[PDB]
C-alpha cells in the first residue's frame, strides 16, 4: 500500500509499506529515498509521534495517510 | 489588517484579520484556505504557543505580524 | 574545520569554525550570512539543544557535522 510523507523541505514522499511495517522499517525506507539516518527521524501522525518498534497496523495508519518528518529531539 | 502565516516548508499565507479573533478564528481561516483541520494546527508568535480562546489582540499580535504555523503535538 | 547548518526549511550553510568556538560564535556566523538574529535561533545536535556558552568540543562536534535550526519556542 501507500502512504505519504511531508517534509520541511517541501516534498511528498511517497512510500510502498504494509500494515505490519515497523516504523523502524518505514525509516530506513526514508533513508533509502532521502538520506537522513533513522536516528535524526521522528514520524507525526495525527500529531502523535510514532514509536520505532510499533507497526503501522498499531497506529491505524491505512492506505494514503499522510505523515509529516520532523527533527527527532531528545533531550541531554 | 493582515498578518503571515509561515507553513512548515516556509509558504507564507497571508491572512485578513482583525484584533479582536480568536485564534481558533485564524486556525478556521487556514482551514478554509488550505484544508488543514484546525485540530492539526498549531501557531507559535515569537516563540509562544497561541491558545485557541485567546485573541490577536491578546498576544500583542499586530498588523503585518508573522506567525509560524507548525504541527499540533498530542499524546497518545 | 567546517561544519553544515540546516536552515528551518533545510537550505545547507558552510560554516568555517575551530572546536573551541561557542554555540553562541557559531550563530554569530548563521547571523553573518542569513540574517537571523541569535536570539531567535535554536540549534540541535544529535537531538540535543545546544547552550550558547558551551563549546563544539564540549558536545563532540566534529568536522563535517550537521547541525540543524528549529523554531525557538519559549513559555507563557
Ligand atoms: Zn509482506
Ligand atoms: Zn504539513
Ligand atoms: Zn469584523
Ligand atoms: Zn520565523
Ligand atoms: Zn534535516
Ligand atoms: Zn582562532
Amino acid at each position: 500500500m501507500q502512504i505519504f510523507v511531508k517534509t520541511l523541505t517541501g516534498k511528498t514522499i511517497t512510500l510502498e509499506v504494509e500494515p505490519s511495517d515497523t516504523i523502524e522499517n518505514v525509516k530506513a525506507k526514508i533513508q533509502d529515498k532521502e538520506g537522513i539516518p533513522p536516528d535524526q527521524q521522528r514520524l507525526i501522525f495525527a500529531g502523535k509521534q510514532l514509536e520505532d518498534g510499533r507497526t503501522l497496523s498499531d497506529y491505524n495508519i491505512q492506505k494514503e495517510s499522510t505523515l509529516h518528518l520532523v527533527l527527532r529531539l531528545r533531550g541531554g
